[PDB]
């Protein structure tokens, strides 16, 4: 079954994405004496990891690897409700297993937050929600624009375009909100670490941003 | 109307570009004790943000997202005067709103200059003008060369080519002039912060550079 | 003979890849007073070096430049056993000569480990094996997905896709295992320096990961 | 005349490349108290600047922007001797003017070496020559492989492939030799600063590497 391949692809893509990218956040200075945070390192790993997973799985599942993307696809009727529930389940499960593998292989002294996304202390949850909405909006707009079959003018790698959209979300928002853009990516390490601080914003922010982008693309700009 | 979609696209593209990219300049060490400035972080965010916005909006508006680009297009008769005034208005308005959103979500202690472009103290305004002229020249030349329909040899992503031209402008000029290349990008945070220091060079420099590049491309090299 | 060209290409590609990339690991602070380790610098050099060598030699040899890739190709019957033995020999020999050239041109005071891949002291060899398995899995999956002739949807540079897969392996795993993904790349400097610590994991980990990826791609996802 | 356009393009491409890229080397800490050297910043600026100039001028002049490339093209009979002398003149002149402009706009306190390429004190000139030979070899091989009309399999941006080859040359060799790969790029700031230390290696090394690569590509691998 093509469908079960696709669901398995979403699970595996998420597992790999989350393991590698959360892995890039590990501060090898430790919790007691943290080394400087390399924002470029993290932003590139998240962006290039998404580019790589879209390259690997785009033709098998569509390479959503993100519940907010899947929800935008449901709301624009590009995927069935039935398919969307299995994708979102696979994405959340994949994120849990990827984060769990990271936990198992990472020395306890440097695990730290295991890459959980958190709102800066000097931000409100409302401002964090807005940041996540906007960064996810631009990501989902990039996905819809890049994959639009009506276009004759798309050039170069679609996967890389999407990955660089992820990268810019991070280069801006890592210190504001952790730059989630992706409810499953936040969910995975939240489950492993039992850290649920403002967790709802990482569902509501990205999902609203994604649906707005998909809606604006499909029904306002390029119907 | 296709035209109103295009104007709205220029506004939205600028808003997102400016929010994310100015956001990358925020020094989370604060004004009292600034951490080292990561020039790669800023250069990549500006370059990849332009690449992403061109990917998203190139087919809707042409993805100028820059009054100097729009002026070069007017002077080479690629866009009408009428259209250019609405584009430039949308670009300036979008930059103001993007910078304003950044101001609202950024803790006051780290707002700093809000990414306003300023001439180094040990540079003259004249040398700043020249720097901005040259970096904008190469950017606009890249745009005209990449989009030239006569060419059969353009390979890979046009958006990424343009974004990397933005990136190199920054990797050179951030410490000289702030590497504007873009009058609206300078205008937005200037309005929010009331900081107008040498502001005219960020209009005159890029506009002259852009018109020279467009003119040289269209009428000297590739007529 | 096309075959001897291909074998010579694998040797030369490996030599250049290893010289440049191990060269990027040299800590010019010295063994006594090491400067901060730039993980981005190393990750980009390894990834972009593979992208460059695939660009240069992909059409001559297939651009494996990696015994684990070659083994995956043997197990999926994409290359003959006979050809695979000469490729693996050329790859190991090329890595030795590249690492040897690096040793000759590098001041003894900064040679350090000559970029040998080692397991972190706070990791077990088993966890190192798992890390190497997973990072090599995603790399080999990227190679099979990117080169799949059945696909009509691959966009942009195949070489760059593969290089960025290498880059993410590093951005995650440099501090865990040295991010080998490549038995020959580990073998070369091991020979020059006589450093064989946990060396077997850099054969077994990548080879298992590669065969699993090739097998899953060819027989489960995209038969 | 197409020929005079091409010569002017080589001059202008070199001017811009050298200004921006040497500009990226300026240490704003000063000669008295230098800040850490960002190798990624410099490597990306040189690589992306070449990618950008090849994008801008490849169809006008061939985008050599490098006397060693031009010599390799002469030796493989891809360009006439007559044309090669004007290209090399334009390249050297462009490099002088670009470096001179940089000197004029850069505060005297941070000019430093103006990005002159020098051999590390703990390297011999012979080892510097070898480093320059190898890094230029891989660059020129990338150019010949990327531009080979017999190939049906080249994917993505040729300009970016070449630029990333430049980038890896730097990520390896900046601290060894300054990673010239380009006699004109070394010549320009040497003229402005009157700094000729080991200057001959930056002609002989790259030229030998370039001719070997061109020769091997055209006559051994892909005749
Ligand atoms: C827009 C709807 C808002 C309803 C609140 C969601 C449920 C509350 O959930 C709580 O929210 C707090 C504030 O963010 C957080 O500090 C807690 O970690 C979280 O558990
Ligand atoms: C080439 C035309 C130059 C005319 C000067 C423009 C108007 C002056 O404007 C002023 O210029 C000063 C010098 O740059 C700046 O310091 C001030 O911030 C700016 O308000
Ligand atoms: C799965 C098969 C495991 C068999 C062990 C391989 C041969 C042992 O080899 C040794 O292994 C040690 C533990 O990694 C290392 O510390 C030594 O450096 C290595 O020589
Ligand atoms: C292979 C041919 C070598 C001949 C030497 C070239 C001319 C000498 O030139 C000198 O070489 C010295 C050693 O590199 C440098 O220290 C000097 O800066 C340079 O002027």
């Amino acid at each position: 079954q093509a469908f079960w391949k696709a669901v398995t692809a979403e699970f595996l893509a998420m597992l790999i994405f989350v393991l590698l990218s959360l892995g890039s956040t590990i501060n090898w200075g430790g919790t007691e004496k943290p080394l400087p945070v390399d924002m470029v390192l993290i932003s590139l790993c998240f962006g290039l990891s998404i580019a790589t997973m879209v390259q690997c799985f785009g033709h098998i599942s569509g390479g959503h690897i993100n519940p907010a993307v899947t929800v935008a696809m449901v709301c624009t009727r590009k995927i069935s409700i039935a398919k969307s529930v299995f994708y979102i389940a696979a994405q959340c499960l994949g994120a849990i297993i990827g984060a769990g593998i990271l936990y198992l292989v990472t020395p306890p002294s440097v695990v730290g937050g295991l890459g959980v996304t958190m709102v800066h202390g000097n931000l409100t949850a409302g401002h964090g929600l807005l940041v996540e909405l906007i960064i996810t909006f631009q990501l989902v707009f990039t996905i819809f624009a890049s994959c639009d079959s009506k276009r004759t003018d798309v050039t170069g790698s679609i996967a890389l375009a999407i990955g660089f959209s992820v990268a810019i979300g991070h280069l801006f928002a890592i210190n504001y909100t952790g730059a989630s853009m992706n409810p499953a990516r936040s969910f995975g390490p939240a489950v492993i670490m039992g850290n649920w601080e403002n967790h709802w914003i990482y569902w509501v922010g990205p999902i609203i941003g994604a649906v707005l982008a998909g809606g604006l693309y499909e029904y306002v700009f390029c119907p």
